[PDB]
């Protein structure tokens, strides 16, 4: 069964987000993609009697050997705790086996040998994550990464995304919507008192509708036509 | 006074509560030696940031010189207190961020003595036998034999780890679910009557929840182990 994957490694990222590494337990094999793309990611949840298929972002590089995925804990403390992230985060252990299907999408990173503008908020930073990593392979130059998160301890990929930034020469900018830190904006993302290439780069989006539509209107606005601005959405939400 | 500050490289998923750091001195260069039983201490300020708070983490794998691993179960989930050091960590302290750490200590830990040994552990007591068990892993030590409960599958902490040791080593373990069966395990409570165990010559070291190590320790000297051959740390609740 060339769907099982067995979870080799379960990282943290953040208060809400943690990584699964997979790898073929079962004599699959681990395809190419382009970044952006997703997998789709079957369990058999506790208590449940059916099996759940959800989509999730490759959130590294291609390499052929592993998958790696970076899953949002939803509707955390609610009246309806997400079912399938929460059973990934509380029931799946490394050494458990789940099934997957092979990476697909019609959002993913084309070069066009142009400036890259990479923003999210989030756990849209995941695709945006295989982009930053794929872009590093290749040492492209002219990479600007824009990032926004409600605080520090929501902050993915914080350290991972530093040193990236460091070694290839990038630039970056963080908002904390809710408190303050060093290097950090406070707010929500504000693209008006910095340096964009509005005129030729390509734009990429990612992250909840509301935070995402308010910037879509805000680059056709701002001169960079529809045909430079690129965007993922992790359902309607 | 605080000991050292350390930064995270890595925070991975145990089980369902418990989750590792592992720690490099932000000076870089040697950490201090270590016996496999002992703890460091942790101390950090909590988002209620009047005053510093302190505890105890075992270590949890074996003493390389380089960096230390802790695995720390978030405490009194669920309840009207949960623990604020352990919390904390899980939530607020990310990959890239510091604490402060102090050095290894603690009476309880492993002395070859040519006798085979048993571990015996449940929950997070089984973080300091882990560093006992990289430990006899690494010397090529023959007669272990690792005894483990949890109250479920989601909650069996180093699954995965602790069965790639004892398949290579050639050792033995025995694994109870408190509330519910599967394949291999015992369920219910821990019982050693009916077990093949060096009852006469071994080691028997325990770690634990005061409960459980009364509860076993009663066993043990009923089975006719001399009280010389049980070592034992206990935290808890
Ligand atoms: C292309 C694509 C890529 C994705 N990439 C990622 C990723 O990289 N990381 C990641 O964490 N998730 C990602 N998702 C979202 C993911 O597929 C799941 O929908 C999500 O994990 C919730 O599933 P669940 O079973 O936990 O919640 P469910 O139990 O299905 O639903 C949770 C509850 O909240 C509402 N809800 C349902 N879905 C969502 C949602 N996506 N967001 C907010 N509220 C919701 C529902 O009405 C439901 O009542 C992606 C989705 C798509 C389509
Ligand atoms: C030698 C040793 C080794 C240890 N090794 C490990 C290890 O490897 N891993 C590990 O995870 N832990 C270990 N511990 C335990 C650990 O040090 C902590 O005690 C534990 O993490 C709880 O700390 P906390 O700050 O999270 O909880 P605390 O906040 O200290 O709470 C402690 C308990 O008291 C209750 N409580 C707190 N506040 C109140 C209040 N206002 N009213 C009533 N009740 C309250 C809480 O619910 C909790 O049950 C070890 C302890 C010792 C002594
Ligand atoms: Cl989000
Ligand atoms: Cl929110
Ligand atoms: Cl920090
Ligand atoms: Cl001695
Ligand atoms: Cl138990």
């Amino acid at each position: 069964d060339g769907r099982t994957f067995v979870v080799r490694e379960k990282q943290v990222e953040s208060a809400y987000v943690t990584s699964f590494v997979l790898v073929p337990a079962d004599g699959g094999a681990v395809l190419d993609y382009q970044p952006g793309q997703y997998i789709g990611i079957e369990v058999t949840p506790e208590g449940s009697d059916y099996r759940e298929i959800r989509q999730y972002s490759l959130s590294h590089a291609s390499n052929g050997r592993e998958y790696r995925i970076s899953v949002k804990r939803e509707g955390v403390g609610s009246d309806n705790p997400g079912l399938v992230s929460h059973y990934l985060h509380n029931n799946v252990k490394v050494g458990d086996s789940v099934k997957l299907y092979a990476p697909a999408g019609d959002f993913f990173y084309v070069e066009r040998e142009r400036p890259v503008v990479l923003i999210s908020a989030g756990v849209g930073a995941t695709p945006m994550q295989a982009i930053l990593h794929t872009l590093a392979k290749q040492n492209k130059s002219g990479v600007t990464y824009l990032y926004a998160c409600n605080s520090a301890k929501e902050h993915t990929f914080a350290q991972e995304t530093a040193q990236l930034i460091a070694q290839q020469g990038w630039m970056q900018q963080v908002w904390y919507r809710d408190e303050s830190a060093d290097d950090v904006l406070q707010g929500e993302m504000q693209l008006a008192e910095l340096i964009l290439p509005i005129e030729d780069g390509d734009f990429y989006l990612c992250g909840p509708i509301g935070f995402m539509q308010y910037v879509v209107k805000q680059l056709l606005a701002l001169g960079v036509d529809k045909a430079r601005i690129h965007y993922e959405v992790f359902g309607p939400h």
